[PDB]
């Protein structure tokens, strides 16, 4: 049976339960949050929507011992006050027992991670648990190429899931549009628009959403799901997502196959030097902020 | 094509909207709302989550010409005192006018509080017939007595039959004269189960998710996307609703025959004399605030 | 991960994983048939819509060992008539066998003809906990009293309540005193609509159905899905199935309450005399055909 | 509301029926069939399921006036023995009247054609209806693309869906894999096998499903259950399709843009010498063979 277990129950979370509760994807669900009045409050208001659902799933709350049979382990834990990486600060305070919880519970399926900075808390993760670099993996710029997707959409009057092409890097800081992969209608968006003003929409759209309601919420858990459902069906799926490259050795965004063991393989892109640069300096960023902080757990 | 309208993104509405999207329920989505800034944030949002989602819906904005040809709309509005009833009134007055004159003529779902009036004000304003305007009112009361039931027989909330009937959030009773479990009524396993605590658990519910998140969300917006269903579907299935029966001549929660059209026939429940008789209560309470509101119109 | 497993991939058994796939409600799929080529080709035909579909599965063929960690396996298999019993009995056997040589230790769903003693000659040959191995029974029947009595009122079948007892296929029967249209019972609706003709018209519409096209595919496959999605689910939801009571002490079709592990619970209709006598007549018809047939292993 | 037609209920015909009531894609459908009680059998056999289902779906049968506000039309009408080109005249004979029906019941939707041979049956359809070319499109090669991205896939341990690229030209015949197109994992498939081997695969593997039990129809089913979605929701989504580019004056598979009114906007793609005149080869086959039929 499908099992996911689901680490902070804010605005996101609640928001990735929503999103899997109402399709019925999984058969047990385990909601852990450190605000006891809150996750018991969302516990209920779901059971109270089972009589008028359609598919049925399963509830409990704060049992580590319950995430064992797991399958996916989503963290969405962290303090959205902090954003309206200033948040690193909250978020890496928590890695260390919420890591330690995890890796002593017997759980041993993928860990997917959306607490920000993603990039560094993925990391952190992954060196607490102990758990194989390829099980633990986080939404990075799934999240930012889906907004590029969605504003080279806007411009063509395209659906925005035929738009193809990748952001790539460190998610809320230095990641950037890879415009050599990004295609649209059979020709490469580069010999076609003003890309600067696609984006600006694109990398601002985040700020305007978080501005307008104080946080966001279906985006990034819709990336959370999309991950959860490659990895329980093992579908050897690509998708970009914060992964340790062995050439990177730093957690960073770049496509990878996704199956049930986490990441199957990597992929290979023919970025121009402009792009490569810019890689890495993703990769160096985010090499240092780890670097401070992991003494520090 | 299926078409969605839902007025007022908040709490409910963006769950009811989210609910809608995760399963790709309606092909198009008007969201209207006051805040302009909150209800952009929620239209980009979902754009965002467009790339990753399985299903595809369009979302406008504060269009009220869009709604001419939607299937259903969903409303989640609801001295001082005196004060509060004016601008309540007022308001149901100025949405559902723009709401007749956008030449809407599906069926409206009233999501409020309380449900039965506002439900009746609605129909009073709009004078749309009274089959096409309809509150959610205890259907998820019902499932609250059913998750209540459920838990006490280690039994799926949906193998529970029986209904809650009358005034939402205030005389509403369990007529647990209709309720069977595991093929026997709950009432002669009762006089062999405490009903009376089953009713203060189901109760106790809602408190616990209102204390712990200051309000409720997923069982509610569950009920409206089962009825808007149902009335996109045409599937005159049996649902407890707000409706205005012929016999009692007010609004209030009734099983009714759900289709396209609304409320398509009524039902007949055989109940005890005391639960005929709480049922009464509850229409002359919702009669005399409907006098009481409509008064300052 | 959900994995599900289906023996025989002829009418019925493609029907069932069309409709499982359609929805993505496995991850993991194991198809076993004695025809290689019938088994390959489906296999391949439902490779070729993964591209197009929304949710990925994995599909592997006549491979038993695959079976192990299945949730659910459904089995789709049922002078001359010595011969044939001889045949059947030698198949359940073979079939059986392998089947708990797997390691397979889920729920067994069997559609089947006569599905009540096939049911119990797979529980006798196996070995399997009675309360693991069911049949459909007369789900089916039960859905279509559903659709004649729907049909009649006007209604949503799934809004009629009650259900078909006894043997499928020849002494089942509809128990009028569980069903329940629009609030009343039926019964005293009829003692004011003509429940032998509806009763009649069920039956009718499967000999419409068997002429049209020579078999029944859409209407079993969809009780067999309602079963598997509610034991991985662990819903304990009430579904008549052919379980086998303590009371009656062979398999025949009665509700009970459906999890993870199988059979629950078993339920308590007060059914009238006349009910309770056919009842027990169904269940001395599929005892004498077990003992025949279990004569011949 | 959402409504669906089907025209012909045999094998693909109820296969796209199941798919869409399995996830209870629409709310109204139309089951027209030749087979009056074949047509009867499936619409009561569905019916029996509702109760069952999870969705609730209403089902009429032969009721051409009833196609007048759906949304979109399935045409599966045919003749799959005479499979086992063959069709051409079967299904050609069909098209008159049952276009002609089509036309009358007020029906102004999106036509998707499945009847082989597709690309043919398509342009007869936009022909006898009159209905604009843009909302009379076929399958085409969207069921041989998925054929390939399930061989690629295969071959390089790849969910099907990863793997981007498309068949072009005509379906059953000239059809061709534009490998220039095709890329898995970052790469161009060509730049990384034995592509012939894949193409292969992808090409008989029509055969080896239609030997294994003598029709196909999940494959096909699915391809059309994906166009007749981004219709209903207007996606403006990219799929390859059989519509009537003005560069080719003739239907054929080639990616289109596609949304409630049909085909919205033609693509270019960047095809090879080689490629380019394949493409036209099949242009010419496909224009032969529609004019030698009408
Ligand atoms: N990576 C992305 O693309 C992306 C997008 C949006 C938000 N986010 C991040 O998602 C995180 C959550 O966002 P939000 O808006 O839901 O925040 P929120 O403040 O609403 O919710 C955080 C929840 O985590 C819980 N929590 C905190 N510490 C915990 C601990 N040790 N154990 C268990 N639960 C704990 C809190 O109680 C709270 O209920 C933040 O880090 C935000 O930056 C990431
Ligand atoms: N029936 C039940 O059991 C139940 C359960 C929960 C909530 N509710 C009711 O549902 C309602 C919604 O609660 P919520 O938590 O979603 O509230 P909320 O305060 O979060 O949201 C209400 C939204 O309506 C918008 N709005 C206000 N006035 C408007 C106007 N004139 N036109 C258009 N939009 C306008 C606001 O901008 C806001 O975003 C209340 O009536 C609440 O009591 C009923
Ligand atoms: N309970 C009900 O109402 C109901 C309704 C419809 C059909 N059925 C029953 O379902 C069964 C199947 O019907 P169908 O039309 O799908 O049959 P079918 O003839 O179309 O297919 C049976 C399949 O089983 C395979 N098979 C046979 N022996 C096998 C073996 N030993 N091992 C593995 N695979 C084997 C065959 O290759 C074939 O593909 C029959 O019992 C029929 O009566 C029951
Ligand atoms: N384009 C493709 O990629 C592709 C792929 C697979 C199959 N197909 C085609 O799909 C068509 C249907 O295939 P099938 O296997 O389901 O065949 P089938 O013979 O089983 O079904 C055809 C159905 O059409 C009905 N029919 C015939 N003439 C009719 C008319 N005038 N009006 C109404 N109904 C009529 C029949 O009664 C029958 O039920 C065939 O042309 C087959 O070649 C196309």
């Amino acid at each position: 049976a499908r099992k996911i277990g689901i680490i902070g129950l804010g605005n996101v979370g609640a928001a990735v339960a929503h999103g899997l509760i109402a399709q019925g994807v999984a058969d047990d669900y385990v909601f852990i949050d450190a605000n006891e009045a809150k996750v018991k409050a969302d516990q209920i208001d779901f059971q109270d929507a089972m009589a008028n659902l359609e598919a049925h799933g399963n509830i409990v709350i704060n049992d580590w011992a319950a995430l064992a049979d797991a399958d996916v382990v989503i963290s969405t834990l962290g303090n959205i006050k902090l954003q309206q990486f200033a948040e690193l600060k909250f978020t890496s305070s928590m890695v260390q027992s919420v890591g330690t919880n995890l890796k002593e519970s017997g759980f041993h399926g993928v860990l997917v991670v959306i607490s920000n900075p993603v990039d560094v808390i993925t990391a952190l993760f992954q060196h607490v648990t102990g758990f194989p670099a390829h099980k633990v993996i986080g939404t990075g710029t799934l999240l930012d190429t889906a907004r590029m997707q969605r504003a080279v959409g806007e411009a063509f009057d395209l659906d925005p899931r035929s738009v193809s092409g990748y952001n790539l890097g460190e998610h809320g800081n230095s990641q950037f549009v890879a415009w050599s992969t990004v295609r649209v209608m059979g020709q490469p968006i580069v010999t076609l628009i003003d890309l600067a003003a696609i984006e600006e929409e694109a990398r601002k759209g985040g700020f305007t959403v978080l501005n307008g309601k104080g946080y966001t919420s279906y985006g990034v858990a819709t990336s959370a799901i999309r991950i959860a459902k490659a990895v329980m069906a093992d579908a050897h799926a690509e998708l970009v997502v914060s992964n340790r490259r062995d050439d990177m050795g730093m957690y960073l965004s770049y496509p990878a196959i996704i199956g049930r063991d986490g990441v199957l393989a990597e992929t290979t892109l023919d970025l121009t030097t402009d792009e490569q640069e810019k890689l890495l300096q993703s990769r160096d960023y985010i090499q240092q902020r780890f670097d401070e902080i992991v003494d520090t757990l």
